[PDB]
């Protein structure tokens, strides 16, 4: 309802740890018009090299918002209003695996959604669509993050499936047994689902950069709130180095079609 | 979400009895994307004159939803998705005053608002809009609807105060007292609201013809379903004849100021 | 989706004070399905003389449900699923009129509704009914109480206007100058609407029988909601006696039609 | 709240593709009253052989509705107010299998359900109930499915467990690993549950002829909506054949413990 | 669900224009739990005189959040956590009168409430309170805001009735004309409603010091949020006077009293 | 919003066949306030030995809250407000292994949470926490449970994971293979989920003691909700002696700290 004049090609996402990007020089904060209410913040939006970049903190300014709170729809239809093209999504995450270690970077490939309580879609009725998500990220983009990663030598693994609980609570050992044993995913988090959906029903490339916080139930002493906010902060500086590298590094114009998704 | 394709200028909304417009030559029945789901039908499009229409029954088919579920927000998105500038509401009203006669058209130019349980704006933030609505329809539309019924010689009040309630009841005798003596209302419906403040908001230029359809709890026998159903569709044919000339009349181009309601 | 078994020609709606109608020889409580969930509590059913009679107390049991969150539309379903065509109400209101004083009965034939976001109809579509509330209450049964009234020489005005309001706050002074001297109401309480719109779309006969509790902001001391409480149960006998005599007064049957209300 | 004169025996509910069941030979459209609001679409009624047979589409008229909006209970309602004794579901599915053909018809014995987002019962309180599920379609219905398609010679799977998702997107291929490797199911799709679930509350004998459509993310090129329409299409006449052919073969009268199910 | 350790006796609610009350001398921002979500910012805390007081914009930062968004309970709630006793109010209103000009404040005394959908009480159930607000602002807190006006010798009405509407639009020059007329009011505003009604449940001190920034639709040209905040502006500076000074003139301590309000 | 003078340290929550927990020699029924709206019921508080001892019946009087309906929320803030320390669970569970026999205890050490439709979290916003849940139960009071159970000589299985499954109806044969084999689950309930999340969140010493009372699918004839009434029945004597032993055997204090949790 409202003409947006701001653009942005990139949109990226932060979140645990991540209320300030460290990317811009010069940047303001703007409020986006979206039918579904409040984005997680205003819109920070300045230029990186030769792109115009949009930034949004999920959690909002002090993390105010959990996991289940967060207002998806508005998020992502607030970039798209932008004209964000490409969406690189920062996150915290457990580790399944003894292998993933604190500190190292994943680039997943493919997810499990166990989530309960939120609004998955922008397709409500009467247009109908059933977006495919076989391989649910966007393969150019992952493709650019790894290769950035290893243009830096920052240690990342090349691929992983993201299990998204619903939280807030994290999970008991009995859970985490049947995530790993059996689902066989390799990191954990709770804010990917409907984030990745809503950006390819918005026909965006979405990709997940997400950072190893903690073990979730395997350590000696299991995951706290507390330890993901000091291990994300150790790991900052290695994060912005990452992002800002990739959003230089990615080209004009990368999900890209809705219309074998339409019925 | 998705490109809407389809282009009209003007938009029809027909309320009781109004199902089928009877103004269509050629014309196609389509689905419009909303955010905020299903409008109340597939909207009618076709040309007339030189003009592409687009129409909504509020109600929708077989008159299956009451005022107070209309998904008043999707109906009017959905014809700002086709570029509709013009909207023209015809409704079924009472007349709380003794010398309208049933089967006279009134073109309301005020409203009080009455209803209680409805969705009333696009602007629920972060983008705070606060439409004026001293005059709440559209000038210029009133006057051509004025002028066609002049040229028509089809009996016509030029003024008067709509006042919209909740329903789905009709009126006690003392809440109806009310509006006729104290608040001084003219005429009484049930879907004005939010209509109308929803049209102003997507800066359409929004204007109603009103039929009287009945003399609310004021005539021996006071209003029901079937008398308002029977009464409207008496007067069908002149609603037609007077929406067809309309239509010809509006200019390509005609509530443009959202500037100055946005805080 | 339940058959139900027990049946009762004859509803009692219980107000504040009235958690025990004192009305039963032998009874028995049951639970009784509706597709809107909980009545406010299990109903209560019996025989008094040769008729069955329900009764529920709308505000629950230790009075623990407030006007706004009483569930009316599951109260009136599980009334019709008994066979109830009468409908009893009794009820707590202020006096708005130095005429009508404490511990007075009032039999009101008008009502003006100032609720706020309740669930007035249970006709929300495909089924579209707009019933008529010209004359609000069933005349045969305000006609039956003001006669057991006389017949007990007790003391009861036999009109009046009922204004409801959404509450649970009591008004301000400036709006019950206003339901006064403008609206032309008589006695003021929070929970006839939507309940006897609600028994004439079920096709039940229902009136209310209210006992002024207080004088709303007009005495010394503006009403509190303890004197609401010690008034009416000062008057708890005679309303028992009115109740208990017209209770057997009622013939057999009796809005009773829906046919014209649908459109 | 209004009395159902239309009565039918039998009740399909078509899935994908089957907007137009071509069953027919006389028939009428009706709304149906429900205290959950609209129906996916008015009600097809029509007499098939000796029976009197009710039809309808899940998706609505244009297929309109996405699976997580569809109105299971007043679907389900609207049926029981018509008399439905028996409800056969024809739907679209994914084989996770690759021993089984695109076009193959599969009669699931069981179920798992993983949706997120529905209102699962019509038992809300007070009265509970807990129905058992164990075997959850109807054994009669299914069995008669079967003689149907063998009689006909129409390649049929006799048994199947179908897993059923929340939609609207399709799965991603670590989901469709663990319901096929992990889980052992044999088809997806997005609408049986709660449909099923609210069946046999409803006392109905309920069972579901589903079509194999895609191969979900294991041929080559994943599904897509585009593959699910163009595959009912091919086999909607066999569809036809199936269901008219049941339908005759159903006895009068055939989940119906609702007893056992009441805490 | 947590110890709020931080303690303010005083509380300020800004309105329009007021994002920085522009009277702390060391402050700091908090985040407060409520059982209701989210404040609508966090609260600025900081002493001034001998007093620690609190500070919530009710819109928000950059003003994102309308007047029928505003999360009322949560802010109530997050004062009261915090110990709030006494509660200002500043608001910007429209005058219904000419007398009434832009600038001059307005201390009202009484209220009418016109609003329609939003959540009134913190008493949902099972413990029914009934607050009585004859005399709706806390008298103490009135006199002594008029006395700080008087001392400074900033023009300011004594007295006067708020009419509080639904939003987000203006009224139409038919509402208005019944706002003065008809329900003799004075200010005009969409914010005072449930604000008081729920700081007089916490058992606060409520007051409001308004100030006209437009004269509705009564001008030559009516209002508009652009002009509201334009009036807003040029007298900020007095507002923050009339503030801190009456900030200073507060007694340690004092709708002090619920037990009869309590069913 | 109201001071609770009410004081226990220890809170029972009784299940299914618990109404009438058979523990109080004195005792009463209280209304308690919480910000949720309604508890389950009025919660019976009366000594025990040395200790005040509050009482809930999770499903309310005749059992008339389903699982799915139940205010989780109110539940555990009643008993916040009263000061509970300790929670004992007794619920009745299906069990998924024929070892776990009819009328045997279990106190389960893990859980897998499969419910649908809830409200996990007290903490929405701003004041976000995710706590750690590793070992869901609290270890002090279930070794006391065991002990308990060992002292009476009464079978109690020692350790075991509880599949919260979101009914209200009973699993398909497919689920609980699923349940079984797959999640490596021993019992199976409808109600712990989301009560142990919020009693951790609420800083309380939370334990469930459950009673066998069916083998869900895997006897000759599947659960029904008769069976598991009557089994409970026939074993309230000794759960009754169970639970009056450990509330004794209770020390006066026992996720003790949220500090770690609070982002
Ligand atoms: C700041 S602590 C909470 C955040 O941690 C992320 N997270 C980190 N580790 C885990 C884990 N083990 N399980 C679930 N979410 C996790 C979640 O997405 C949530 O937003
Ligand atoms: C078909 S009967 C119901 C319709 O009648 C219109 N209507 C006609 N007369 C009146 C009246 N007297 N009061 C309220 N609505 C009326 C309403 O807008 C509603 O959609
Ligand atoms: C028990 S105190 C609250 C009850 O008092 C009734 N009531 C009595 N007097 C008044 C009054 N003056 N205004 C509004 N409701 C009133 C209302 O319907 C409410 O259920
Ligand atoms: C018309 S495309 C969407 C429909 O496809 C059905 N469907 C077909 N194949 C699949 C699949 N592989 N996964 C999920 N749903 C499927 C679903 O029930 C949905 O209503
Ligand atoms: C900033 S423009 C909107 C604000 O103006 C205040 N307001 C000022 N003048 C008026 C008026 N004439 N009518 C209603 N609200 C008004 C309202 O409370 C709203 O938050
Ligand atoms: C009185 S029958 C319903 C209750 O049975 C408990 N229950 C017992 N056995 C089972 C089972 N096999 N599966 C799920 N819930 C069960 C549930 O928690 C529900 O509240």
């Amino acid at each position: 309802m409202i003409e947006q004049n701001e653009k942005a090609s990139i949109g990226i996402i932060g979140g645990s740890g991540l209320y300030d990007p460290g990317i811009f020089s010069e940047s303001k904060e703007i409020k986006v018009y979206t039918p579904y209410g409040q984005p997680s913040d205003f819109i920070t939006i300045g230029k990186i090299g030769n792109k115009s970049v949009a930034f949004l903190p999920r959690h909002g300014r002090g993390h105010r918002i959990p996991p289940h709170k967060i207002n998806y729809r508005a998020n992502i239809w607030a970039l798209k209003e932008l004209g964000v093209r490409w969406v690189i999504s920062v996150s915290a995450v457990g580790s399944l695996r003894m292998d993933y270690k604190l500190g190292d970077f994943v680039i997943p490939d493919q997810f499990i959604d166990m989530t309960k309580n939120r609004e998955y879609s922008f397709f409500d009725g009467p247009v109908v669509a059933h977006v495919s998500m076989a391989d649910p990220f966007c393969n150019s983009l992952r493709k650019l993050a790894i290769e950035t990663a290893k243009e830096l030598n920052i240690k990342t693994h090349e691929s992983g499936t993201y299990i998204c609980i619903e939280g807030p609570r994290f999970s008991t050992r009995a859970e985490s047994r049947t995530w790993r044993e059996v689902y066989k995913a390799d990191i954990i988090g709770m804010t990917l689902v409907p984030e990745v959906n809503l950006a390819c029903e918005a026909q965006m490339c979405y990709a997940t950069i997400a950072m190893v916080t903690d073990y979730d139930v395997f350590a000696e002493i299991p995951v706290t709130a507390e330890e993901v906010t000091r291990v994300m902060a150790e790991n900052t500086e290695k994060a912005k180095k990452l992002l800002y590298a990739l959003i230089q590094k990615l080209p004009e114009k990368p999900c890209n079609s809705l219309k074998t998704a339409l019925v």
